[PDB]
């Protein structure tokens, strides 16, 4: 895709309306959200969707109930807003306690147990006594375990729709919700001769330890540019996460802007910067959406998102490369790290004209210079 195509919001039809989608936004042609949309029925007056994506799963409630939506992805909020669907930039556990009659939760299984658990408790807390929860997911991705936990948290739960491995259950709040679990974790790491303490919420990439790929990029970077080759330079970190690249580069004296689509990750980076006596801009952004048209940089780094066992480069990751080329000043440099067999080489050749391979072992570090 072009950058314009990556950022474009496109309305798709459904009976009675339309819904905007875009590359990089969750919840479109997803069997879990699809099964929800076929299942959810109004109950009471006030509903909360704790994982809406583009908003298909709880869309049947719109216009029949007041529906609030809490969403962590910037890309997904751009879509919801375009669709005229009330939505807040919010973590699931930021939900108002006891203020809803119905909650909708597509299980965010890909973000892991801690994130799901926090979401389950947020759902239980959000509901008034006697409120109900639609819980949807995948038996191949923990549905039975999470449904068992939901039933323990709330009361009577039963599966109300089945399609292959995909399930929707309906549950009733019959008991008092517990307090939220402890959410913050911290760990320390030594990077390029300096100590960092990272802080993060649940669901972030590489919780609890620095990704070896990120370490490899930083090693390649320092070898190429020298210990001082970053001081006073403007750096963009595409997909900054809790700051594995961001913090060291700030420590090295760079003026760093991190862009990150996930709110939990943005807040994690902010806490880490504070904890380490470091300054950087930690932007909640779908790729470079948050930047001015004019912003350019001297150095751009990225450890892009990837599909678990995938052989194809994600749309977001392709956009990262296109954006890096576009956002670099002449003489600027780009560093990217990935699995050795992802086909980034042709992309860098097309966008920069040439590239170099600085490292290839467990991961590869590719490099390009803006001409
Ligand atoms: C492989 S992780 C790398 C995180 C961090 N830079 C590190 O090295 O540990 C990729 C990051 O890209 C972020 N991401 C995914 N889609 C994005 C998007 N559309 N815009 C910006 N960041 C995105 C993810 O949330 C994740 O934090
Ligand atoms: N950072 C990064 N890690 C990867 C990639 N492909 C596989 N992995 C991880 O490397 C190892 C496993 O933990 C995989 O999840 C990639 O493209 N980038």
């Amino acid at each position: 895709l072009t950058r314009e195509a990556y950022h474009r919001l496109t309305p798709l039809p459904h009976p009675g309306g339309r819904l905007f989608i875009k590359p990089g936004a969750r919840g479109y042609r997803d069997p879990v959200h699809d099964l929800l949309q076929k299942t959810v029925e109004p109950f009471g007056e006030r509903a909360l969707d704790l994982n809406p994506g583009v908003g298909w799963g709880s869309l049947p409630l719109e216009g029949r109930m007041a529906v609030e939506r809490l969403e962590t992805s910037r890309a997904a909020f751009r879509c919801l807003t375009a669709s005229g669907l009330q939505a807040r930039l919010a973590l699931p556990w930021e939900a108002a306690a006891g203020a809803y009659d119905l909650v909708v939760l597509a299980l965010p299984a890909g973000r892991g147990t801690a994130y799901v658990q926090a979401s389950l408790v947020a759902a239980a807390r959000a509901l008034r006594m006697g409120g109900r929860l639609y819980l949807a997911g995948d038996k191949n991705k923990g549905f039975e375990r999470y449904f068992k936990e939901a039933r323990a948290l709330l009361g009577y739960g039963v599966v109300v729709r089945r399609e292959g491995p995909y399930r929707v259950a309906l549950l009733e709040k019959e008991k008092e919700a517990p307090p939220l679990p402890s959410l913050w974790r911290a760990f320390s790491a030594r990077i390029l001769g300096a100590e960092y303490t990272f802080h993060h919420l649940p669901g972030v990439f590489s919780a609890g330890k620095v990704d070896p790929a990120s370490l490899l990029l930083l090693e390649a970077l320092q070898e190429r540019l020298g210990p001082e080759g970053v001081r006073g330079r403007q750096v963009l970190d595409l997909g900054a996460g809790y700051g594995a690249l961001t913090l060291p580069l700030a420590r090295m004296g760079a003026e760093v802007v991190g862009v990150e689509d996930d709110l939990a990750s943005v807040l994690s980076l902010q806490k880490g910067l504070e904890a380490n006596a470091l300054k950087a801009q930690a932007l909640h952004s779908d790729v470079d959406e948050a930047l001015t048209e004019e912003a350019r940089f001297d150095i751009i780094v990225t450890n892009p998102p990837f599909h678990v066992g995938g052989a194809v480069i994600l749309d977001v990751a392709q956009a990262f490369v296109n954006v890096a080329a576009a956002r670099l000043r002449p003489g600027g440099v780009f560093f990217l790290v990935s699995n050795p067999f992802l086909k980034y080489e042709p992309l860098l050749e097309e966008k920069f004209g040439a590239f170099q391979t600085l490292k290839v072992a467990e991961y590869k570090v590719l490099f390009a210079e803006k001409r």
